[PDB]
RNA sequence: GAGCCCUAGCACAGGUGCUGCAUGGCCGUCGUCAGCUCGUGCCGUGAGGUGUUGGGUUAAGUCCCGCAACGAGCGCAACCCCCG
C-alpha cells in the first residue's frame, strides 16, 4: 500500500554517479546501480508529511520546484491541484534572494495580462 | 532751468598685448563605430566579475535561443525633414 506501493518501479536509481553523503539512504548496489532502501525512505516520508501537514494547516504555501522534463509536466499538474506556486521552465536568479526584483515583473505580467482584451 | 554740446580736474575707459595646461561656450576627431553604464541579486578577502562570456541572426548590445540573474539607462532604432 506504501512501500510495496513504492516498489512498484519508484526506487534505485544512480550508479555510482553518486554523492557518498547519501550512503545512509541506500541499501545495495543492485547490477552497478545504487538501490535507495525504502524502509527508511518510510521513516522520511512520516517526518516530512508530518511537517507538510503542519505547514498547510496554518496558511503555509510551498513553492514547488522541479524544471527536468521527466518532471516539468507532473510538478504544474499537482501544483495547481493544490494553488501553491511552482517553478517549471527556468528557475531565475534571484527568485528568492532576489524576489523583490523578480516580482516587479509578475506585476507587468498581468498589466500585460491587461492589454488582452 | 533740464536735456544736450565744447574746456579743464577727478574717478575711469581702451588694449586683435600674453596664457586654449587657468577657463566657459562652440567645434574637430576616434566614429554613426556598436558600444558605455546602472539598480537589486548572485560570485570574489579584494580590485572586480556576472548582467553585457556562449549558439544563431542583424546595419546595430537588432532580434532569438541559452544562462545566477531579473530589469533599467545613455546609445541603435523609432518619433522630425526631403525624394518616390
Ligand atoms: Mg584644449
Ligand atoms: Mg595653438
Amino acid at each position: 500500500v506504501k512501500e510495496l506501493l513504492e516498489a512498484g518501479v519508484h526506487f534505485g536509481h544512480e550508479r555510482k554517479r553518486w554523492n557518498p553523503k547519501f550512503a545512509r539512504y541506500i541499501y545495495a548496489e543492485r547490477n552497478g546501480i545504487h538501490i535507495i532502501d525504502l524502509q527508511k525512505t518510510m521513516e522520511e516520508l512520516e517526518r516530512t508529511f508530518r511537517f507538510i501537514e503542519d505547514l498547510a494547516m496554518r496558511g503555509g504555501t510551498i513553492l514547488f520546484v522541479g524544471t527536468k522534463k521527466q518532471a516539468q509536466d507532473i510538478v504544474r499538474m499537482e501544483a495547481e491541484r493544490a494553488g501553491m506556486p511552482y517553478v517549471n521552465q527556468r528557475w531565475l536568479g534571484g527568485m528568492l534572494t532576489n524576489f523583490k526584483t523578480i516580482s516587479q515583473r509578475v506585476h507587468r505580467l498581468e498589466e500585460l495580462e491587461a492589454l488582452f482584451a
